């Protein structure tokens, strides 16, 4: 067995062994090391070619990994990690929930700033107004755009299909949704329409409606995915977001007490993922360019 | 300003008067008496007299408060299954939304029992906190559910019928015919359930292999947006009871009742397992009121 | 085995079936109808007659039980709840932490009050500075007689016997500690010094210096007590109280996960711990009187 | 007003920039980062010169601020042992609080280790969370103890010495003599270390069982109480880490680190598992100050 011992700084500064003393620290810190050690897995699973009997818009790898998280986190600034995986294909799908796609699209228009725990206050962070109402007008030309190629090219919209095409529209390399539609990485998100982003459809179809929006062709698709994965890796930031995984590392503060080898580590994932992105993905970037 | 005190128990024990002293007991307990007044308040004006069907698109008559009831999948694994459906069975909401797993968790305990367990694999068991779902419920609610899922891409390819979350809620409850059924009640009284993650969980999954043995049903969450939200503006005053997390995104009186935090990111929170919380509010507010319903 | 179903108001209002129920309503509601059990099989023990053999301040029963709770519940209305259990003898020990003394006792002087999430805020309650500053001038005279007394009469001060004095000295029928005292039933307290208490005892050492307070002979009674006890019950309010119990039931919100047939029910006990008196102790009152 | 931004992994992995990005990530991150200011703002007055031992009675020497280190027994029992040493090790903080547990945690983990389990009594072992301490480990403790606790009752009742819980603290941390302990550190560097709750835990049962066998000894609390206030007194500044809860009871600077909820019931509080966090703030404050030490 593996002996408690935590990282000595009379060692100095080095910070990849104080990153790796974590496994042995005890309590969250040690789920910290199994989750570092889980994604690596994953992550060299899916550099390992496919071989000749395993072969299949998206290539498949010998590790499909779902990549999901909360609206929150896009508000915080782990949109940053999870744009910088999704820029370089380290994902191949990603979950998320009410406000999780509009909350990045806002950000190439206008910044999200730190408050304290017209202004829509997400924890520590401010979101003011106008924000929203510079994206409603950002928005409303490009839903008509969409309304018109439903009922005059027989375009079938779902929630991926949207969410794609929003990425498109932003056409900025700080956005998510832009490098996630540009690498062919589907995004799934049924609460699409449930926060502000809901709001403007809502509006906009008593001037132009018709606009039909469908899970059932993403409900196929998000499982077809998992079906005919090589393998799967799960990474969940926040809980509420999906409902057999090879490989999976959950990152919350949810308690199981109410009712609401796989990791998680109970923390603040705007804490935790940044230090799990660095020993991992980070550490196999030149593999994935 | 209030002193603080608790319920004196040299009175003996009466109830009511133990539930009222929660007010005066401070924490968590002053948030309970804080949500049966705001309840009570919902209600009051609910039953207050009104001295547009075409801009909702609903059969369900306005009063004067329109109260939307939410709550998490993991609460109608619960027995609080049992306390939602009083209050849809007599009326007393008017919407109901919920989460992924919160429409079949109801279904499929007409069909077998959810057990206590303790806080699997191999015997087939879904366990839920202490609760525990035999996977042959799944089972028995899947071959129910297959003929309807016929039933209803027929009646989309040949009657016109334009399918959402709120609809297929609606025609699920019906089916199960089942007086237990919180959905039963909901599509009796003109209730609608929204839940546009109707299909994330096994419901879903279901409905997932049906689609290759029978193609072709579409769920629409756009027309569901619409009736949610109209029901929102068209109301004359709007209560909000919401049980964990993640349900919703001016309302004029709001309860939550969770145990989520705020640091990872008058309406009031009752910081608390809605298990042990939700029948003790009921008790004290609808249930005092049963009659005017 | 049981199955999940929960209270059905059609029946009407009906409180005791109401409760009862929670034992199969699931989560934490089952807890607290395990915890109901676990109260009743304590105080049917307690009851129960002494049978010849198992013979012996406070004379011994077929029970002991240890009621713990921390300093914020005295604060709260739970302080009736406490001083309704001890003043009818129903409990044998009670263990504190650091305020949960003094906290009783200022409650005699002055109210506290309800705020919201010259004041001491504790969660939404409110205490005024000025019950402080009521309570030292009430504590002065009584650590004159204490030092006096242990100078001139041999006496030798542990924090239980202090708490039994000021439990005394305050003579008032809603304190717990005259309750306790008057029952003999003993208060112990290590962290007697560490809050508001400690602050004055401090001020008075440097006019009327020496005052000794020793753990050790507490140390020697609490664990006694859990020696000679038949069979031993434990209910805890709140974590960091204390550190085999035939029954036990503790109510907290504190998590297992960063490492701070037995009843856990996770919830603030200002809601729990009331019910769970009415369901338990207060239908025994009588045979306790 | 700063905008919200996270590291970009795109400059590569440097950790001191990535651990600086904290402070405009958001949530808990961001809080982290204001504990790293606060602490080194505390640091940075400490080593600035100073331009009353018989109201301290102590022999410790004042500086420009005054560190209190408060932490629970379970970060003891964790590798946070190590980075409490360390700090102690090198004069870094001046005074040590803790809590049931916290003192004999440290010793034992001399004369053997403690082990990672996961989230046990048949096979004799004390699980603390995912950590495993065999009860072997507590015996090899008890006869360490015992003829320590004969001389100090010896020297009790006849070289005068008035024992209290941070004087035994310091008599076990020179007994232990050895360099990963944080009260063998402690005691030679003079910070003294307080904990009223000394013999509530493992410690304490074995100081009652000896107490039969020698009695005699006493552990007065109140001269304990004189020492620690008189530090935080006539201290010139203060600053406060405080990791996990329930540990302390003004504060120029004040960091705390915990799990703990306020809905039961400018100093930065992080919310969040110490055994992460610590050492994080621990490298870049005190650690990047070491030589100035
Ligand atoms: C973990 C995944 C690979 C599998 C599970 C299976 N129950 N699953 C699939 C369906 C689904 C959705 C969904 C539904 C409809 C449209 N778009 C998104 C959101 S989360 C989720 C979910 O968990
Ligand atoms: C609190 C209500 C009255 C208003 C808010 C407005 N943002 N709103 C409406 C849209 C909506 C949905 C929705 C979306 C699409 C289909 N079906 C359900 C689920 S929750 C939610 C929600 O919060
Ligand atoms: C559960 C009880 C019956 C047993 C445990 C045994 N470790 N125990 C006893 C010692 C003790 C104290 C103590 C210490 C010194 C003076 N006064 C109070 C406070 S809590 C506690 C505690 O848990
Ligand atoms: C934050 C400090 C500097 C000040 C506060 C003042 N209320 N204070 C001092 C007394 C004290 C103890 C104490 C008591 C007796 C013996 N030994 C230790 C433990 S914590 C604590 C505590 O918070």
């Amino acid at each position: 067995s593996t002996q408690v011992r935590g990282y000595d700084f009379n060692r100095g500064v080095n910070y990849r062994a104080l990153l790796e003393a974590f496994g042995t620290t005890g309590f969250q810190a040690t789920n910290f090391g199994r989750a570092v050690q889980q994604v690596n897995a994953m992550i060299e699973k899916k550099l390992e070619p496919l071989s000749q009997d395993e072969d299949q818009r998206r290539p498949l790898t010998s590790c499909t990994i779902f990549l999901g998280y909360t609206s929150n986190l896009i508000s915080s600034g782990i949109r940053e990690t999870i744009r910088y995986l999704v820029q370089h294909n380290m994902v191949d799908v990603l979950v998320t929930t009410a406000g999780g796609v509009e909350e990045d699209l806002i950000k190439c228009l206008a910044p999200t700033y730190l408050g304290e725990f017209g202004i829509n206050r997400i924890g520590n962070l401010l979101v003011p107004n106008e924000n929203y109402c510079k994206f409603e007008d950002w928005l409303m030309p490009i839903l008509d755009q969409m309304v018109m190629e439903q009922n005059t090219e027989g375009v079938k919209w779902t929630p991926s299909k949207m969410i794609a095409r929003l990425g498109k529209e932003i056409n900025n390399p700080e956005s998510v949704y832009y490098w996630a539609q540009k690498n062919h990485i589907p995004v799934f998100s049924p609460a699409l329409t449930d926060g502000s982003l809901g709001d403007m459809i809502f509006f906009h179809s008593y001037k132009n409606p018709g606009l039909v929006l469908d899970i059932v062709e993403d409900l196929r698709l998000i499982n077809t995915q998992a079906i005919f994965a090589k393998c799967t890796g799960m990474i969940i930031l926040g809980g509420g977001v999906v409902k057999g995984a090879d490989y999976a590392v959950y990152i919350n503060t949810a308690q199981e007490f109410d009712g609401s080898q796989p990791v998680k580590v109970y923390a603040d994932a705007s804490l935790v993922f940044p230090l799990l992105v660095a020993e991992t993905f980070a550490q196999k970037m030149d593999a994935f360019m």
